[PDB]
């Protein structure tokens, strides 16, 4: 037998950071979840037993803290590609590394119309997130997302025309509601390396505010047709205003409210024009998917 | 043997509920999941096979349905206790019911700094909860609840002074990280019957949003000796404003975050006046209760 | 404003245990989860910010973990009733202690149908349970359970001559599906202290035991004619079996199956006798609870 | 723009099935979930609103429990395959199909020794998966795995000799916990369509028992080095055993176990040698993987 891939490292990393300007008093808060995994020649780790190429995991640990210590760590984009860096660059064996963040949110409380200088709220389970991939001579891939963000429209969500053959129930529809939980990434363009991620540092939080401002002025206003039309809308108004994203990848689950017919008890109305209470139904869900890059 | 008590009935009944505003096209959704347990002259089901006396658990669910379509179903404490007080009053021998409802946050979406008409959000996890107890010839018991508020500061919370024996390592402190879930209840009076929930209808809304203000201010704005000291804090204040209130409690969880040592690794200074990185910890938190009514 | 109630402490303490017998090598985990509340004579913490009453939460972490170096962990009934009994001993104006423990399976590995010396696994999220209330001159109240146990029966189980009325769609059945989750908990007689507690100690496991196989056996052979019916049966059993519990609760959702009707296409038969493809619903779920004492 | 990739479905599909022998009364169930999800020349769906291309996922839904009825669904393998090839079979536009199946356990209960004809228990939260993926022109990928298998040995584990340099804290060891959580994946060989899928029917249980024996074997027995090692050690075995697999995944994480200093309390000793009581730590944890080929 043979190692054909091998990566290893520490998840599951809780990081939090504060920033204190002491001249104002305001205090900012930051919070993470971190996944660092390695890659390079450690194969003998797993075929003979020989210890003397792990960077042990706890170390791995440890130098996220340190790391954090030591650099920004917004936004997400830049720590990852700092802290991948460092593995490449002081581990002569190991060639790639791959790091993942969640970011939570903590957002400054509002007391009496006042931004309060030190109280935060966990304002939704919304996360942005990073995918940093550093490999030794050919770069620096990231990938930025949104997931989490979950949205519900009551009309103006149409599902006709689709293909019905003798496995087809679904009625055709002219009025549904619609709701989903947005889970949204855009791949940039290849970098060099850490200068030309740095060159370009303003460019991650705006277009992280674009990619959730297109997605949602999209979702509300869209009449839409089909989940998949819907979703391309989003892609290509992204793909528009940042040129330095090669693709944006959607996955929208279609969380299904149904029709509940009351007609057996008094002969209540509840469909259609009348439909007024629904059932949520937890499961099954559609799940549709697309990426779409430059023509 | 004997049936000492007994309660059966619908547990995880999702349910929506639109409202149309047909003259402003304005529409407004609902969300909830409801639990319906029922008690009366029902023993004989369990010692006799006797299912005569069971009114049975789907058609509760049926019941949920339409009792939603043919009355508000804001605010949650005035359609539990319609609900409940519709079991008690159609089957005879069925003497008590018990209602939980957990409300689902759907905000209004702002587009353009305009509030949608059809598009909402889920902004956080928080729950509004109801607990309505309706007991024939005793009335409805109601307790009203926020749960799963997280929130954070980091500064401007202290413990120290607290018992030190040979079970105590930990060092007192005067400036420390307090984050916490909140899960804050407030009883009501009894109410005689349904007549009397309806006269007091405006007064559900406006205590859980007095109930909201006061938990945030006053975790923001106290300097805390303590969980124990700041909670008691929230609790009087609410006391204080709504007088049909009886009791407040409050459970809230201290999710630790630790100072990590770093000077092991180069001399880094990160403790004490220079923490600037933490480890949030999962397991184990404290957790500290308190209930206050009135001297 | 007055301080009703207060309890305060600490949760979701994880502890392991390792025995190892030296003279036949063979070891043995324990693995459990703890929470610890305390009560007594600490209002002013609350009200006048005194920290000097409180044992701290952390205090009580490390108490947790020298008590388990320092006595048996099983059964959970006596480690639990020697942790509670500890915190009103040690600290006069500590007056209750309320201890829960939930105890995780680890089961022994056979390798070549050899019990392993070391080897162990996780054979379900079933839980055996303890919640231990030690009040100072009052003694030691113990409940004890079984949860997270999931059965099916795929025959032999009925629900006819249920009530019928304008609210019901429900069709009788004398042929249905029946899953549930158990919960089931048996109260022991008081006990008036510690001794009394170690001289019942080996009546703890024989009764775990006693519940679990009465449980089984009676799901897997009672015709049933109800959730009421079956879950009585369980409970009368094991009140004739172990004469110093007083009460057994049992709390049984009922996880839905619905029938598939396929005749749609191509006169597919799938209902009633023909039934074989079925959907589990993962809500809503009936919930069936009762109490058995002695009459 | 353009649509660079596009795939949808239906995810979280819950099947239960039964088989009866009426000539012996014994009764089998199987209880799966199920997602399906198509490519092939739908982008006009997305680009164009075009929903004439369009399966619905309604349909798929109803498509799987058609499948289900009218075909075995052991091994899941088969089941998959079968599915999958409806999908490209019945559609001219539709080109690929992926099946993602998860088998949950519904073990037979033994009642006094005797196996029950009809009643179930479900012994761990350990799955049963298979990946089908059924590409037209390109025969059926089938990835089979195990996931959720939980373990731990109390000894016989070391980790030492690991790069020690300044970010390094973390002590040698000759003798620790090791629990894991087993994700094991083996990847068959091409098949050209179902023809040769159903040839090999009795290769995929037995494949399946070996995969699992194996695991919990080499566990058990091996003195592990570290974690690296001992999982090459049961790829290894795997490869060696079915010569119709081409690779074998792993995916570890090291859940860790901490020793806990209790010197500071009367001088309790609790490491080392000593070492009886240990903190479980939920988070974070190391994370190893590779795949396994032959030379
Ligand atoms: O937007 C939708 N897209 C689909 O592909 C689909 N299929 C389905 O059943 N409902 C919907 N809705
Ligand atoms: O606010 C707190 N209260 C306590 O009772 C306690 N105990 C502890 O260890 N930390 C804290 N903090
Ligand atoms: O065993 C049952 N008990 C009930 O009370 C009930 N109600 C229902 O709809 N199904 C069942 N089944
Ligand atoms: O088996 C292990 N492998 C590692 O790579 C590692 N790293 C670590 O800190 N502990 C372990 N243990
Ligand atoms: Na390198
Ligand atoms: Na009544
Ligand atoms: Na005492
Ligand atoms: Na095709």
């Amino acid at each position: 037998s043979a190692v054909k891939a091998a990566r290893y490292g520490k998840d599951n990393v809780r990081v939090y950071k504060v920033h204190k300007d002491e001249k104002t008093g305001v205090q900012t808060v930051y919070e993470m979840t971190v996944c660092v995994l390695l890659e390079g020649e450690i194969e003998t780790s797993y075929t003979k037993a020989d210890n003397s190429v792990i960077v042990a995991t706890d170390s791995i640990k440890n130098t996220i803290y340190i790391t954090a210590k030591q650099n920004p760590v917004t936004p997400p984009e830049l720590f990852g590609s700092i802290l991948g860096t460092h593995f490449i660059e002081k581990y002569n064996h190991i060639h790639a590394a791959h790091v993942n963040i969640v970011c939570h949110r903590w957002t400054r409380m509002d007391i009496d119309g006042k931004p309060h200088p030190h109280s935060f709220i966990r304002d939704s389970e919304e996360k942005r997130n990073v995918q940093v991939d550093v490999v030794e001579g050919k770069g620096i891939d990231i990938k930025s997302s949104l997931s989490g963000l979950t949205v519900l429209k009551s009309t103006n969500s149409q599902f006709w025309g689709f293909l019905r053959d003798e496995y087809t129930t679904l009625k055709e529809t002219w009025d549904r509601i619609l709701s989903t939980d947005v889970d949204a990434t855009w791949q940039w363009k290849n970098f060099s390396g850490l200068q030309e991620v740095r060159s370009h540092v303003p460019k991650f939080d705006a277009t992280w505010a674009t990619a959730r401002e297109v997605t949602l002025k999209t979702f509300a206003e869209d009449n839409s047709a089909s989940v998949q039309a819907t979703m391309y809308k989003m892609a290509e108004q992204i793909l528009a205003r940042q040129q330095l994203i090669e693709t944006v990848e959607y996955s929208l689950p279609n969380k299904h409210y149904f029709e509940i017919d009351l007609s057996w008890h008094k002969g209540l109305q509840n469909t259609g024009k009348n439909a007024e209470v629904f059932a949520p139904q937890s499961d099954p869900n559609g799940l549709i998917k697309c990426t779409v890059g430059r023509s």
